[PDB]
C-alpha cells in the first residue's frame, strides 16, 4: 500500500515529514519512524527542536546532540537532537608606524575603530538550520553507530537558505582570499594575518557542506517528501502553494498528510475532548501570575466566519462591548496593538475595534502587517498597495475609518534599497564596497521578527500635515508571527543602530550620507516612545481555549508585563459553547469535507494539488508513548 514503498528498499531513503505549525508532523514522523524501525530498518529519526519535541513525544530522552538508541525495546530505532546555536559556533569559530608620521595615525584608528574584523568573522544567518540538515549526513554517512536504512527527518515547519549562507560564505572566503597577500596595515584592519590558508580551507569545506544539503534535497533516489498539514481550508490553500515551490525547486514529493481528521463514527468523543480543555485553559487564564491584572474578554464562537463590514460591526458589538470599551476614555489619540499566534482570528477581531471606532465619531485606522491578504479579506475590499484605502461596503453613513496593507518583506528591502567619498578609500587597497555592503546587511538582517517593526515605525513616523490632522484612534493587527517580543532589545536594537552610526560618523571625518541612520534613529525611537508610553497605548492577546496556547499567551503576557510594555487586555477568541456543540461538531465536519474537496480539485492533477492522500483520524490520546506511537503509526500508515 502506502507504508510498503515506505519500507521499500535496502537503498537509503530520507523521509521528509514537513508542514506547518501543529498539525502533528512530530507525532507523524515519529509515528513513521517506528513502524519503519519495525519494518526491520535501522532508522534514525531527527528534529530541530530547542524544545525537545521528539524527546517527550518518545518519552524516552534523544536530546544528545548525537544519535540515541532506545533503551526498553529491542527496535533498531535512533533519535536525534541537533544544537542549532553550538553547530555555529563549533565549525564557524613589521611594525612600521612611519604611517603615524605621515599624520595616517587619525585614519588608521578609525577604521581599525570601525571593527570590520566583527563584520567578517560574524556567521551569515540561518546557518546552522543549512548546516543541521548536513550533519544529518554526517552521523549517517560516517556510519559510526549503525548502518543507517532509512532517515525521518522532521522538519522546522514550512531552500533559500542554503543558497543565502553559500553567498553570505563566498562573500566572506573571498575576502580572507584577498586578504593573504596584503599590506601590512591592511591586514591589520581587519586582525587578519598574512597567512589565510588555513582558514579559507576550512570555510570553503563548510560551505560545501551547505552545498551538499540542497543537493541532497533534489536527490531524486535518496529524499522524498511528504507535506502535512490539517483539514482546515487555509491549511489546504497554504500546502499548495508549498507544493508549488516543492516542484518549483524540484524536489520530490509525493505524498499529502491529513491529521486531526474527525471520524463519523466516533467524533462525538472529540467533543467531550475540545472540552476538556477550554475548561482546564479558561481556568487557567482566571487564576494565572500575571493575567490577573489585565482585562479579559471571553468571547464565544460565532454562527459563522465573518467576512463583512456589519458582520464585523456586529462581533465589535461581542467583544469589545459585551465587556469593556471603557478603553476609549484616554488622551485624544489612541494606539492598539493586537497581537497573536496564528490561528485565533485577531484580523475579525482588530477589524471590529476599528469599526467600533469609526461610526462612534472618530476617524481611525487600521495597520494590516499581514501578507497574507488578511484585512482585504476582512473588510472584503481589496485593500492592497501601501497608501490608505478608505473604508466602505455600508448602506450610506460616516466612515471615519482606513487601513492599509504593508508587506513587512517590502518594507525591509524598501529600507535595505535605501541604505544601497570613503567608498573609494576603502577601494584604496583592493576593491571591496560591494561585499562590505552587502555584509554589511550580514549584521542587519539577525533581527528575528523585525520585518514588520520596520512598518510600524513607518507609520508612527506618518503623524503629520497629511495625516495626524486626520486621525484619532488607530490599531496594528500584527501579523501572525513574533511581532511580540518580551526580553529588552528595544534599547539594544537601537545601539546596534547608534553604535554603527557612530562608528561611520568617526570615519567619515577623515576622509577630509548617514544622516538616514538618523532618520531611523528618530523613527524607531518614536516608535519605542509610544509602546511604552502609558495613557494613549495599549496592547492586546488575542488567543483560544486549547490549553496549550493558553499557557502560552500566560508567558508571552507575563513576559510582556515585566518588559514595560502596556499590555492591558487579553481576548481568549474562539470559544466553542456547549448548548451549540451538537451544531459546532457539524459546523467544523461540514468544514472539513469543504477543504477536503478543495484539495481533491486543486489545479488540475499535474501540476500541485493532489497527490497521494493520507488520512490522519482525530482522537483521543496523549500520544506521548513509544507504543501509543506504534498505534498511531499503524493507523496511518
Ligand atoms: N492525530 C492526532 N491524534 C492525537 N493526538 C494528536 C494528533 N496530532 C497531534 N496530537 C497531539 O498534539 C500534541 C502536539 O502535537 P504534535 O504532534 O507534536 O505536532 P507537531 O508535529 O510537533 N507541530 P509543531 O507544533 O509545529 O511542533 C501532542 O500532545 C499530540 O499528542
Ligand atoms: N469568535 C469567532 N467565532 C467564529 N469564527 C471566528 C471567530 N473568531 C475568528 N473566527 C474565524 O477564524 C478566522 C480568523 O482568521 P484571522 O482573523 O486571519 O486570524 P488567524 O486565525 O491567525 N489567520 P492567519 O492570520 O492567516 O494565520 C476568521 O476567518 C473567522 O472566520
Ligand atoms: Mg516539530
Ligand atoms: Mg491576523
Amino acid at each position: 500500500g502506502v507504508f510498503e514503498e515506505l519500507a521499500a528498499g535496502q537503498q537509503r531513503k530520507y523521509i521528509m515529514i514537513s508542514g506547518k505549525g501543529g498539525v502533528g508532523k512530530t507525532s507523524l514522523s515519529a509515528s513513521l519512524a517506528v513502524k519503519l524501525a519495525a519494518a526491520g530498518h535501522t532508522t534514525l529519526v531527527v528534529s530541530t527542536d530547542p524544545a525537545h519535541s521528539l524527546s517527550d513525544s518518545l518519552a524516552q530522552d534523544v536530546s544528545g546532540g548525537r544519535p540515541v538508541l532506545l533503551q526498553g525495546t529491542d527496535l533498531p530505532l535512533w533519535g536525534l537532537e541537533i544544537d542549532p546555536e553550538e553547530a555555529k559556533r563549533e565549525f564557524f569559530e613589521q611594525v612600521s608606524d612611519f604611517m603615524n608620521r605621515m599624520g595616517m595615525g587619525f585614519v588608521i584608528d578609525q577604521l581599525k575603530e570601525l571593527k570590520l574584523g566583527e563584520l567578517l568573522n560574524t556567521p551569515p544567518p540561518g546557518l546552522d538550520e543549512a548546516v543541521a540538515i548536513a550533519k544529518v549526513v554526517q552521523f549517517v554517512q560516517a556510519a559510526e553507530y549503525a548502518r543507517f536504512s532509512r532517515i525521518v527527518f522532521d522538519t522546522a515547519p514550512t531552500l533559500a537558505l542554503p543558497d543565502f549562507v553559500d553567498a553570505s560564505l563566498a562573500k566572506v572566503i573571498r575576502l580572507r582570499k584577498k586578504l593573504n597577500g596584503a599590506t601590512s596595515v591592511v591586514r591589520g584592519l581587519f586582525g587578519a594575518g598574512e597567512s589565510q590558508d588555513e582558514a579559507v580551507e576550512k570555510l570553503e569545506l563548510l560551505q560545501q557542506r551547505v552545498r551538499m544539503v540542497k543537493a541532497l534535497f533534489r536527490d531524486k533516489t535518496q529524499t522524498e517528501f511528504i507535506i502535512a498539514t490539517i483539514p482546515t481550508y487555509l491549511g489546504v490553500n497554504e500546502s499548495s502553494r508549498l507544493l508549488q515551490a516543492l516542484r518549483a525547486e524540484q524536489i520530490p514529493c509525493k505524498r499529502i498528510i491529513v491529521n486531526q481528521i474527525v471520524g463519523p463514527q466516533q467524533g462525538d468523543a472529540y467533543l467531550r475532548m475540545k472540552m476538556k480543555d477550554q475548561i482546564a485553559a479558561l481556568e487557567m487564564v482566571a487564576n494565572d501570575p500575571g493575567l490577573r491584572p489585565l482585562r479579559k474578554v471571553i468571547a464565544p464562537m460565532v454562527d459563522v466566519e465573518v467576512r463583512g463590514v456589519p458582520a464585523l460591526s456586529y462581533f465589535g458589538n461581542v467583544v469589545w462591548k459585551d465587556v469593556y470599551d471603557q478603553m476609549n476614555q484616554g488622551a485624544d489619540r489612541k494606539f492598539f496593538l493586537l497581537g497573536g499566534k496564528g490561528g485565533v482570528g485577531k484580523t475579525s477581531c482588530s477589524s471590529s475595534l476599528a469599526v467600533h471606532f469609526a461610526n462612534d465619531g472618530l476617524p481611525t485606522l487600521v495597520v494590516s502587517t499581514d501578507p497574507a491578504h488578511s484585512l482585504s479579506d476582512a473588510f472584503d475590499q481589496d485593500l492592497s498597495g501601501g497608501s490608505p484605502v478608505k473604508i466602505t461596503s455600508p448602506l450610506g453613513d460616516e466612515l471615519p475609518l482606513w487601513g492599509l496593507q504593508l508587506d513587512p518583506e517590502q518594507a525591509k528591502a524598501e529600507l535595505r534599497a535605501v541604505l544601497a567619498t570613503l567608498d573609494g578609500l576603502g577601494l584604496g587597497v583592493i576593491s571591496d564596497q560591494l561585499k562590505d555592503l552587502q555584509l554589511g546587511e550580514l549584521l542587519d538582517t539577525p533581527p528575528p521578527g523585525v520585518d514588520e517593526a520596520i512598518a510600524i515605525a513607518k507609520v508612527v513616523q506618518f503623524l503629520k500635515a497629511p495625516e495626524y490632522s486626520h486621525f484619532k484612534r488607530i490599531v496594528f493587527d500584527t501579523a501572525p508571527t513574533g511581532h511580540t517580543l518580551r526580553l529588552l532589545s528595544l534599547p539594544d536594537f537601537l545601539d546596534a543602530s547608534i553604535g554603527k552610526l557612530v562608528r561611520l560618523r568617526q570615519k567619515l571625518s577623515a576622509a577630509t550620507a548617514v544622516k538616514r541612520l538618523e532618520a531611523l534613529q528618530a523613527s524607531m525611537e518614536d516608535a519605542k516612545a509610544m509602546f511604552r508610553n502609558q495613557q494613549t497605548t495599549e496592547f492586546i492577546i488575542v488567543t483560544i481555549p486549547t490549553v496549550m496556547a493558553t499557557a502560552e499567551s500566560c508567558r508571552l503576557a507575563s513576559a510582556l508585563q515585566h518588559e514595560g510594555i502596556p499590555l492591558k487586555t487579553i481576548i481568549v477568541n474562539q470559544v466553542v459553547q456547549a448548548n451549540a456543540t451538537d451544531k459546532f461538531l457539524t459546523a467544523r465536519r461540514a468544514d472539513q469535507a469543504r477543504a477536503l474537496h478543495h484539495l481533491e480539485e486543486d489545479t488540475g492533477p499535474d501540476g500541485l494539488a493532489s497527490l497521494q492522500l493520507i488520512k490522519a483520524p482525530l482522537c483521543d490520546l496523549e500520544v506521548r508513548g513509544v507504543p501509543a506511537l506504534s498505534y498511531f503509526g499503524n493507523v496511518v500508515w
